[PDB]
DNA sequence: CATAATAACAATA
DNA sequence: TGATATTGTTATTATG
DNA sequence: CATAATAACAATA
DNA sequence: TGATATTGTTATTATG
């Protein structure tokens, strides 16, 4: 197996933070810069272990999901330096423990929000707003409105949709389009990755299709295209943040803050609530048009975080 | 640790069958007991995992599932002869790979069933048949009428409940009762073994109340109460299932044969579209009514097999 | 004198 | 079924 | 001449 | 997160 190698991104990374004009210190990046020199020559197990004992014990104070995330990181350096078939995979790695726990914590916090459902008294504002920002110049804008219209990731909208008409009989489907480019995907059997599949939208298509078709034709939205996860995150997230903090603060339910990816939770229980067909449930219907992978339907259970005035309304019927 | 045992329940259960005046011949129980034979004395890593070899080769021509409940029998009764800590504990086991064969295999049928589901056109019917059931004379048939009143497990219903009146206000609940003997539940922290817990019914408490008074008091009653699962199995499986069949037959949709669990399917539907609260899901409602431990929402998803006619309806709306 | 900027830190799906 | 890819939030750094 | 009875076999939750 | 407890269905056996 390959003894030497190295993970480029971080390395550009580092590299390009060299001239900053300011902003934290690269230390993670090193470290694992750093990680992936010393294992350049290593043939001993015991070594690569001590190497990765070493940098477990660097993280000690962090949280379980921190620790998780910065073992993704290095697992991913070192996929990207030596390749799949490197011993150090096998040995960069948590506690089964630690994912065990993430999973039962997971559990809990989404137990726990279906048999406490936040009521989102005023979302036809909401809606409206995003349907408003289908019009707005500003290509951010047209983003969150896309966000809140299809239901779509950030990162999806802005970076890698692909949004075409949905035929309906033989003319245009009104309220469906077709959207390729599902994200957090592999290439599988049962997944979405490369796949162009029918979702609803919360206002007519035409719209949709304009907006979106100004937005990947803004400068901006040519700078967005194509763009990778961390480009697009460094890039954005603090700006798309700070700007849907603006623009629902007044309208949002009580109980959170708004926030990007809320657009989507309140686009499946509208979509449901609006285009369910009678023989399929609300679990396999989210499934259905969020993307997620057949005979998945667990994922669906993280996105019932709402419930409608009106079925508040005709449950309290009772 | 343990070198000589024996599993009772299994020479038991092979004795009576000896004067048996016709059936089958116990073959699996008679290989369970010669295995536990053969392992008084044994103290070899390698004669065990031999033995065990052995036994999985025996079972060579059968289903996935049928193995794994082998394996269940087999691990109980090594469980049951020599105590947690034989080394045999970890040798009798089916590959990883069966199991998460089964794990997937199960996920594509309830992913299959939530993409279509079966409408319950006669429902109503079938409920009435059910209350019908709560005052006739046929324990059996006061039995199946509280299965699909209070959707307990048959185990439940004719061998271990304990219902109560469920305290509303400073009266009593009309539409609700106590249930205690939850099964398939080891003591757990969220767990309902033990726990007396309110469930919704489908008729008027005092009426389930006094049918299942009735149902304890007869001398079949009196037969069932704290039956072991093999003996009521064996006792009234198929008498259950004849008469399920006969009683539902004209009525049951015609996707499927009338099976008993099908009321406890029906009753998890029917309760959440009459009694469920405007801020839990679906899925925390017939995990709460049905016993589920506490953060377990992916069991609820079994029983999502039906549904309503008037849903149908006003989703047809659309 | 103090803030924008960056990546760490963290949580979600 | 092994151990990711996104979104969301805070402490730290450089800069007339 | 043929059926009730039993446990194997099998699937579900 | 390791490897169960129920419910549902069929082949085999003993019996004037
Ligand atoms: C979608 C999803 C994925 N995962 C998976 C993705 C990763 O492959 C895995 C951790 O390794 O967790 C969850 O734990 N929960 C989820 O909701
Ligand atoms: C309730 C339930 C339990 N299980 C568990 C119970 C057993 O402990 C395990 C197999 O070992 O499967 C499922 O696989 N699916 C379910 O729906």
């Amino acid at each position: 197996y390959p003894k030497t190698g190295v993970a480029t991104s971080i390395v550009e990374k580092i590299e390009r933070a060299e001239f900053n004009t300011a902003g934290r210190k690269p230390t993670v990046l090193l470290r694992i810069a750093d990680f992936i020199a010393a294992m350049n020559g290593m043939d001993a197990k015991q070594d690569m272990q001590a190497l990765w004992d070493a940098e477990i014990a660097i993280m000690n104070g962090r949280a379980q999901t921190t620790i998780i995330s910065y073992i993704t990181k290095y697992r991913n350096a070192i996929r990207e330096a030596f390749g799949d078939d490197h011993p150090m995979l096998k040995i960069a790695t948590g506690d089964a423990a630690m994912y065990d726990e993430a999973r039962r914590v997971k559990m809990e916090k989404i137990a726990n929000k279906h048999g406490a459902l936040i009521t989102f008294e005023n979302y036809r504002q909401v809606l409206k707003i995003c349907e408003d920002c289908l019009k707005s110049s500003d290509p951010l804008m047209i983003g969150i409105g896309l966000i809140g219209m299809t239901g779509r990731r950030p990162y999806e909208v802005f970076t890698q949709a692909e949004f075409s008409p949905a035929p309906y009989g033989k003319g245009v489907s009104k309220w469906s389009i077709l959207f390729n480019g599902q994200a957090k995907t592999k290439q599988g059997e049962g997944t979405k990755f490369g796949i162009t599949y029918e979702i609803p939208v919360l206002t007519r298509s035409e719209t949709v299709l304009a907006a979106y078709k100004r937005l990947r034709e803004s400068g901006q939205g040519k700078l967005w295209h194509g763009m990778s996860i961390d480009d697009f995150s460094s890039e954005t997230r603090l700006l798309l943040r700070d700007t849907v903090f603006n623009l629902f603060e007044d309208v949002w339910p009580k109980e959170e803050l708004p926030k990007p990816y809320g657009l989507r939770h309140l686009y499946a229980e509208v979509a449901y609530h609006n285009f369910a067909p009678p023989h399929v449930t609300k679990n396999s219907y989210f499934a259905a048009i969020l993307g997620h992978n057949n005979n998945d339907l667990e994922t669906s259970l993280s996105y019932m975080t709402y419930t409608l005035p009106e079925d508040r309304d005709n449950a309290l019927a009772r």
